């Protein structure tokens, strides 16, 4: 946007001044280098002084700006901390965006630190809300805390993620019940909305899993997603039963969403397996060239082979589930 | 949209699996090498055991997955067949995308053949619909079939459908003229605005249908059609200013531009064709200068290229002339 | 829509001559073959047919280039009359149409007359207080100065560019006047728009300044920018005393970005000079016999550079105030 270009312009602008500063200095040196040719000549020395003043001047400009920028980040910090307390989702999320941006402007600083801590509160609060996308966002923001940081904040961040997973799971549980409760009542509109929500929890679960990369987390997300198709399959039935032609498309479209979700999870797992083996080869590559085998390393190699057997085994399992989802089309009609 | 986004991903995903096989299968081969050095290294036998099993897993994953998708496409190709029967153009248009979407995934197979047959039915349906843009989209879908397999029965049908689309468009264009005269008698420029507007869309629509077919003759019929539409604009302009809708009459003089656009687009294609032809002619001659003996079979086609190339230029000018006749009225 | 056409037009004329060449190359093929063996009659015919079509294609260019000129002439006349029209949207159309004529055929006389037409329109566009439009008058007019610099025309642009500036400053002043009224009345939407109007003036003025390039122009733009935030601080407090408070903060964020824009513009100028100054220098150190007049040129650039850097400071301080004020 306009402000997002200007933030880069802020990051760019600062770099530009150093760029100009060099140009002064590189030019200065040339005048400095002309000095040695005719040292006695004062005029050149006078010139150096003029251009030097410019350099010194410019330095202050950096000082002011970096102060001003840092000051603006402080002001930006405050808005977030306040936006963290307000329970409204957009307000809390707005606290995140403002927070994250302060970091991007200048990571690895104590100003960023307070912004890092500020995020944490928001994600916990967002973790309370049951909107899947919101819960996904907290995972996004929470994961950013760890990925940027193994740190205590990350250790706390993991809890928010953990809370998020459980929060997403409970959100999955209740919507399942309501979606379940509706079938005997026969209101398909509530079902299509109830159905879509679990899927949202599946995405979240998948999205959250990737960010921390837990195959188990992928599995739970995997567990969630598969049920959805069965739930979507049954929703298509109530639509076919009650003469509800529009909803059928909502059921039909939901089927594809999970497939890509499942596919998204499948491809998510396979990328890890790729990495895992490559670790083994580099690890293995040392053994053959190794003077003497090292058990701690050799055992480490084993786990890699064994976990690939894990990760590969997961792919096989989920593959059937993905094949199951396809089955729902033929049987019902 | 995001369903079409995934189809690239799913096809891509397969390659990473096949990629993983060679990674694993290669990695095993190295372990095989280590075992070759010391054929009695029990652990080396143990490690290899895991991998050939893991390979068996993935090997199963593929056959499962690619079979799963084959059955999947079956759903999509089947469901679209029902959509074609329905009269809702949007549903058909939607139906087209699925059959269209299918072919991209698995070109050249039997199921794609079933998609092609489906695509035509919906395309044939759109030739009946009177919306000029819709008549174009049908052609657009129809031509894709001719591209997939020329010289087939479907290639025959497609050209047969594309022809009907060109036919249908003129009827709507004729209709506006009929309704145009009514607008003249009933003194309502606003109607003629859309009436002429519909005509303009036809010529534009007809060009696009002309382009895919890439037949110079059809282009001139589209050109001839467009040339009159420019005259209609003048007929719209005169009646409009007098009878009380200048601001709407502002669109007509603006519409006069669109005709010039269509005329430019027609000529651009006509030349682009002509350039290609003359290139081949040069190529054919090049073969003939080098050749030990002139093979009349090549010469005959070479000359025919020149003859055909000539016709286009004549076609180009008479069009180029009409383009001015369009401007001159302005 | 139209954007594609003018470009699409340019190719076709280019491709036409381009096509004409391929024909002559084919003729070159038959001319050589013919020279190798005069006896082949079949070459002559194919030459003739190849020769026949070339004339037609050559003719078509004449038809088209002529016809294209007529439309450029027609648009010029319609552009002029639309120029007369007071309605502002009509004014743009004239420009938009008038520019098309120029970019379609730079340097031509017909193009010269349109550029002349163009110039009249911006003057009419200058009068209207809407800041967004004022820049447009400055925008299109500046294009003319670059197309025909230093001519009798360029002075009109420069003078026309100046006229907007004198007019523009008052439209921002009207906002200051409107807000004090808006403040007493208490309409939060009414007060915010005045700031956004003042903010618009800023971005417009710097663009006008940046487009002419004079460091002075950006300087006059400097003083206004600072006090917009002092206004923007009031509106949020007026709205507090939801929709209006959230945007009031945004306005401050738009000002600082505007300060930044002014900053980058000062710099780019400044930095370009030092290359020129350094490049200027190298020639001096190199040339055995120095040319004192050229030395002076160098000096004024280093002096100017110092002058331009000072401004950055003077600006950067004002900018600094804006952030503090927003605290």
């Amino acid at each position: 946007g306009d402000r997002s270009d200007h933030a880069k312009k802020l990051k760019t602008f600062l770099e530009n001044l150093r760029r100009h500063l060099d140009r002064l200095d590189k030019h200065i040196k040339q005048l400095r280098d002309i000095l040695s040719e005719n040292p006695e000549d004062e005029r050149v020395k006078d010139v150096i002084d003029l251009s030097e003043r410019s350099v010194r001047i410019v330095k202050t400009v950096i000082k002011i700006f970096e102060d001003s920028v840092r000051k603006l980040l402080k002001q930006i910090n405050k808005e977030a901390e306040e936006l963290a307390k307000s329970p409204d989702p957009e307000d809390l999320k707005r606290a995140v965006e403002l927070a994250e941006a302060v970091v991007r402007a200048d990571p690895g600083s104590n100003l960023s630190k307070k912004a890092l801590e500020i995020i944490l509160r928001a994600a916990a609060e967002l973790a309370k809300l049951p909107d899947p996308d919101a819960l996904a966002a907290a995972a996004r923001a929470a994961s950013k805390v760890q990925q940027e940081q193994g740190s205590n904040l990350a250790k706390a961040a993991q809890e928010i993620m953990r809370q998020a997973s459980r929060a997403a799971e409970e959100a999955a549980r209740r919507a399942k019940e309501t979606l379940e409760k509706a079938e005997k009542d026969g209101d398909p509109e509530t079902a299509l909305k109830a159905v879509e929500t679990v899927v949202k929890v599946a995405r979240a679960l998948n999205q959250i899993a990737t960010m921390a990369g837990s195959e188990e987390a992928q599995e739970r997300a995997a567990r969630v997603a598969s049920e959805a198709a069965r739930l979507a399959e049954r929703v298509l039935e109530l639509a076919e039963k009650q003469g509800d032609p529009e909803v059928a498309r909502r059921a039909r479209e939901l089927q594809e969403k999970v497939l890509d979700i499942l596919l998204d999870i499948l491809e998510q797992i396979l990328q890890t397996a790729t990495k895992i083996i490559d670790d083994a080869n580099k690890l293995l590559e040392k053994l053959r060239r190794s003077e003497r085998k090292d058990p701690k390393v050799v055992e480490t190699y084993v786990e890699l082979l064994k976990r690939h057997e894990r990760l590969v085994k997961q792919l096989l399992e989920i593959a059937k589930a993905h094949a199951e989802a396809v089955e729902g089309g033929s049987l019902e009609h």
